[PDB]
Formats: C-alpha cells, sequence, structure tokens
C-alpha cells in the first residue's frame, strides 16, 4: 500500500500510482 512511507491522509485507499503505489 502507498501508505508505507509517504505521507497522505488517514482512510486513504490503496491506489496504484506512478512510483508503483499512492493514495487515493
Amino acid at each position: 500500500c502507498p501508505d508505507a512511507v509517504y505521507t497522505c491522509r488517514p482512510g486513504q485507499t490503496c491506489c496504484r500510482g506512478l512510483h508503483g503505489y499512492g493514495c487515493c
């Protein structure tokens, strides 16, 4: 999931981004 190191908001959805994974 994107919530591994990056910074996002609580309750985000694991959405495959350009860097492999990103917060929806």
